[PDB]
């Protein structure tokens, strides 16, 4: 139903909300709800973590299959599963993690694969453990995706950060 509600416009097609993405998959009933995947599509913790918790376990078993036929994802790479309870779809999207001297340049690459999708709940990638800025990750989003991305971003401190450089 992509039932979103309290979202602030910052362009045309993006849009941000301080939630908790789980508990937005479970008011918004979104098509296609985004995970800040990595390669092995191994949900350890972060938005992937928070996902599968809220499936209890489908998720990662779903994971596993599709990595039996595909082994890893690529850096910038994605895969389209089920959303299980959360969502129709899940989006595994895989940004650079710069920590490990992923190029923050495939970042791009990770958010064109939104544009596969009509309109999407998505954390911004290659935050927290990945180690970019994000709000970097947000101009890169805002550049790159041209179909309706929902951000939802957990942390207050860091939503206020992000709509503060956007719109002052
Ligand atoms: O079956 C569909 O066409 C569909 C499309 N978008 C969202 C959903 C949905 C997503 C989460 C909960 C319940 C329903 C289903």
């Amino acid at each position: 139903v992509n039932s979103f509600s309290g979202y602030l416009k910052l362009t045309d097609n993006v849009y941000i909300k301080n939630a908790d993405i789980v508990e937005e998959a479970k008011k918004v009933k979104p098509t296609v709800v985004v995970n800040a995947a990595n390669v092995y599509l191994k949900h350890g913790g972060g938005v992937a973590g928070a996902l599968n918790k809220a499936t209890n376990n489908a998720m990662q078993v779903e994971s596993d299959d599709y990595i039996a036929t595909n082994g890893p994802l690529k850096v910038g790479g994605s895969c389209v599963l089920s959303g299980h309870n959360l969502a129709k779809h899940c989006l595994h999207v895989v940004g650079p993690n710069v920590n490990k001297g992923e190029d923050i340049q495939l970042l791009k690459s990770a958010y064109e694969n939104f544009n596969q999708h009509e309109v999407l709940l998505a954390p911004l990638l290659s935050a927290g453990i990945f180690g970019a800025d994000p709000i970097h990750s947000l101009r890169v989003c805002v550049d790159t995706v041209r179909t309706n991305v929902y951000l939802a971003v957990f942390d207050k401190n860091l939503y206020d950060k992000l709509v503060s450089s956007f719109l002052e």
